[PDB]
RNA sequence: GAAGCUGACCAGACAGUCGCCGCUUCGUCGUCGUCCUCUUCGGGGGAGACGGGCGGAGGGGAGGAAAGUCCGGGCUCCAUAGGGCAGGGUGCCAGGUAACGCCUGGGGGGGAAACCCACGACCAGUGCAACAGAGAGCAAACCGCCGAUGGCCCGCGCAAGCGGGAUCAGGUAAGGGUGAAAGGGUGCGGUAAGAGCGCACCGCGCGGCUGGUAACAGUCCGUGGCACGGUAAACUCCACCCGGAGCAAGGCCAAAUAGGGGUUCAUAAGGUACGGCCCGUACUGAACCCGGGUAGGCUGCUUGAGCCAGUGAGCGAUUGCUGGCCUAGAUGAAUGACUGUCCACGACAGAACCCGGCUUAUCGGUCAGUUUC
RNA sequence: UCUAUGGCUACGUAGCUCAGUUGGUUAGAGCACAUCACUCAUAAUGAUGGGGUCACAGGUUCGAAUCCCGUCGUAGCCACCA
């Protein structure tokens, strides 16, 4: 069947831009979400780790991977929103368990 | 034959859901400027080149360094006849890939032979912080003193010159000596007793040789007596190599736009390129900056100067011949969770034009060798 | 507020801006604040603290901020048409 859907994330700059012009934003000391409501119908995620926040590159990787995974998860739970995730310094020391709990819960309370 | 140090490999693997990436293939939607065959187009057997157009089947996806340009190479457009520097690299020499700031045989050095080497030169230019130049360099009270022990009545020759002492001062004493690394010594009539100045030894310098294709060895004869001790990643010299730039090089397919200003021009050929300067080459306006968007599709992107097994060569790096093989290559950018096990309990780290290296991080193990009870 | 992977470019000395180049002295002014007659909470062409590992890891040298290779960090450029 089709793989992963190219409309639930954000590929140009220019969306990048859009989400970032005046959206609701969340988070905690480690990472954070911006979400803006859009006419898609379905929602959109976009990854956001610096070099300078995280140095190691498998760091990024796992990070971004884990973070594709939660909304593939907790797709027909969010609402219509694309969304915006940005890492800040001090999430690499993070577990996985811990990461995805936290996650859950930003999203959780970005359902609102 | 209880414990180190090199060396190749693994460092996470096996099975089951919810998910990413692509390749081949089965059934379909279509374009075809190939049309085989029906081809009067309100169609149809269509064979195939193709496409986020689709529903299934198979086998696969972090590297051991994908981490850093620190090197060389395949390709590419930018663009060049030849002579010279400047600034860059290779440097014990020899062999192999196309080769290298790659690997290996041999020699040499380094106090671990206890296992390393960024190891050419200086008998043309420069320096070498002594604070007493005695680490380009000439001698300082300081002991030495050979030259008459220049002389200086202290004794006498108060009558030819002699004894002593030191005159410590007016003489080079380069011989040990204290002053951060110091012109070779072990011993000698070693002058009136200081220095190869003279005598036996040399790892000190020049030429010859018997080993050896060379690097350099040498306990071998035959002399001249000394004419650098370093740093040469300190200037400089030699044997070879130097246009450089990167796949966000560029090569195609369409899709919305050389239209705009100042830098100066008979045949002086004044501007450009080979250069960053110079002889030379033949070709015509030149770059600073002002105008527009796309974020589209294909390649380089995964078939390598590789892999398996045998026959050879090379005392080794490496390479002649056979049978054969290849399931990631992307584009905000693929690896996750719950369970049964492993003990190798799972550290570092991630691919992106590519290949062969170089530097470093690299929890713990597998073995094939090397120092000590 | 943005942003990897790849090529090239410039550096890392008082908290901030700034120059020095084995010259052996082993190193320098201003901006944050106090002190001398501190003249209106600027004093002026003055001095007194300077609580700088000259970012980290090495090397020929007697010795290195300076010379050669290395690690980390920051900052900048890389899609074309007529
Ligand atoms: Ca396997
Ligand atoms: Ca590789
Ligand atoms: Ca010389
Ligand atoms: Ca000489
Ligand atoms: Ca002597
Ligand atoms: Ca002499
Ligand atoms: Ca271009
Ligand atoms: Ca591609
Ligand atoms: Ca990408
Ligand atoms: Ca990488």
């Amino acid at each position: 069947k089709l793989a992963f859907p190219r409309e639930l994330r954000l590929l140009t700059p220019s969306q990048f831009t859009f989400v970032f012009q005046q959206p609701q934003r969340a988070g905690t000391p480690q990472i954070t979400i911006l979400g803006r409501l859009n006419s898609l119908g379905h929602p959109r995620i976009g990854l956001t780790v610096a070099k300078k926040n995280v140095r190691r590159a498998h760091e990024r990787n796992r990070i971004k991977r884990l973070t594709r995974e939660s909304f593939r998860l907790r797709q027909h739970e969010l609402p219509a929103m694309d969304f915006v995730v940005v890492a800040k310094k001090g999430v690499a020391d993070l577990d996985n368990r811990a990461l995805s709990e936290a996650l859950e819960k930003l999203w959780r309370r970005h359902c609102r």
